């Protein structure tokens, strides 16, 4: 009924939602990942401060901007490494649970304002068709129902401007959406979503990326209430 994601998590959230062709989505993601590797590395990092937007912004130092609004009680910060170290020392002095994440590239900050023309050149005219499944956008916080509009400009803007995940999730909850199926190799968006709605199922986990975890996630989705076609996994046999 909809597919949601965060930044890079919005790539295939636009691919299988009827808003991207497979080949051009592959082109987009290859260019994005190579651009991230080439330039953004060694220019910052993410630190999760286990507080909401107001609490973290009351303590935000210069040079660091809120990475995204992930929830009224969970907001990550991103900025220059020295300011991150100072803010983390201050937070530890305050005793608030704060956790770095080993990211060498500062994402969705001022650093993105330098290679914008590169993304514009590389992502010009990508076949991002009109979504047969309408994804409520997060850059502008409204449903997009046009064909060919979603070019590399909004992709760069998602890569640059702060993502309003909390507002988008609240709007989706208020518009009747309840089931949030988190699909990745390890849960990252489950915690915030679950603290907001209490219904979140992750697909894979660390060290358990085999078939068994896939069937477990499918079973969780099936027991949640949605119907799944189990006949594909198991073929026919004799009478028992």
């Amino acid at each position: 009924d909809a597919v949601v994601g965060h930044s890079q998590g919005e790539i295939a959230a636009a691919c299988v939602s009827g808003a991207l062709s497979l080949e051009d989505a592959a082109k987009v993601v290859a260019l994005r990942s190579q651009a991230i590797a080439a330039e953004l590395s060694g220019r910052g990092g993410m630190a999760s401060v286990a507080l909401g937007e107001d609490d973290v912004v009351s303590r935000l130092v210069d040079g660091v901007e809120v990475a995204a609004v992930n929830g009224p009680s969970s907001v990550v910060i991103a900025g220059d490494a020295h300011a991150l170290d100072a803010t983390l020392e201050i937070l530890s002095g305050e005793g608030i649970r704060v956790r770095r994440v080993a990211v060498d590239y500062a994402s969705h900050t001022r650093h993105v304002e330098d290679i914008r023309d590169t993304l514009a050149e590389t992502l010009a005219g990508i076949s991002a068709q009109a979504p047969a499944v309408p994804f409520y956008s997060t850059v502008t916080s409204e449903w997009v129902r046009d064909a060919g509009v979603l070019d590399g400009g909004y992709w760069y803007r998602n890569l640059r401007n702060q993502v309003r995940f909390g507002a988008a999730a609240t709007a989706l909850l208020e518009q009747g959406h309840t089931v949030f199926v988190e699909v990745s190799a390890h849960p990252v968006t489950v915690q915030p979503l679950s603290e907001l709605t209490g219904d979140a199922i992750g697909t894979l986990r660390r060290e358990d990326g085999g078939l068994r975890r896939l069937l477990a996630s499918m079973g969780e989705l099936f027991v949640r209430g949605i119907d799944v076609d189990w006949t594909a996994m198991v073929p026919a046999a004799g009478w028992v």
